[PDB]
């Protein structure tokens, strides 16, 4: 099975057999797995919740609705003592999209740094370009509330 | 087969369901629901267009520990209602596993004390009892929530 890749501490980003590894997961210590996909099974691991995020890999639908909500889910979730993994079937789109949005909303990166944050832990991270719009409308909402 | 309804209103925007919320996606939309908290291992959730599952993976067991899933649970749950959404936590029975996270939730985040978070979780769902393994790790996380 392809690894999980640690994107930052407590943050991880994996394709969709790399949430399937129940030994991997315990040994990164991920409580918490955003499943950001339709139809992907998630883990089965004992003990790891859940959160499924139902987008496909397409610029038409809506992944700007689930962030805030997703982000403070992943924040609780590293605030007492787990970690999350975020996968999409490619590791390369919805997970990389959603775990920029987390660093840009509660690591205080801005879009650029956040997604370079997320490269280097992957290259192949490549939101689609419908995403990578959303992201900045999501950046363009925290710098308001910021 | 469990006690009807399928969903009743704990609190504003916080529904509690068992299995027969499964099929009722219309009335998950009139209540303008927008995350769904599966609390169970195998129990499948309503087919809700875009709308997000958090599955908290326990049975109805008195060793499970649900008391480790309440912080992200009930994080997911805020930012659904802080947004304008609405919760449905919805276990099998509608009775144990689902009330206790309602219960979790509304300590966790509106502020109640244990003795009427839960008096509105049975004043909705008469039938509500978590197991007692989960009645006592809710008794350890009002005191967690009293200190902190
Ligand atoms: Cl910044
Ligand atoms: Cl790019
Ligand atoms: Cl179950």
């Amino acid at each position: 099975p392809p690894p999980l890749v640690r994107v930052a501490p407590s943050l991880f980003l994996g394709s969709a057999r790399a949430a399937g590894a129940e030994e991997q997961l315990a040994r990164a210590g991920v409580t918490l797995c955003v499943n950001v996909s339709r139809q992907q099974p998630g883990p089965q691991a004992p003990g790891v919740a859940e959160l499924r995020v139902p987008v496909f890999d397409d610029p038409a639908e809506d992944l700007l609705a689930h962030l805030e909500p997703t982000c403070a889910a992943m924040e609780a979730a590293v605030r007492a003592g787990g970690a999350c993994l975020v996968h999409s079937k490619n590791g390369r789109s919805r997970s990389a999209a959603v775990c920029t949005a987390y660093l840009m909303r509660h690591r205080g990166l801005s879009l650029a740094k956040a997604f370079q944050m997320v490269k280097s832990a992957r290259p192949v991270a490549e939101p689609n370009p419908g995403f990578w719009s959303q992201l900045q409308k999501y950046e363009e909402a925290l710098q308001a509330q910021s």
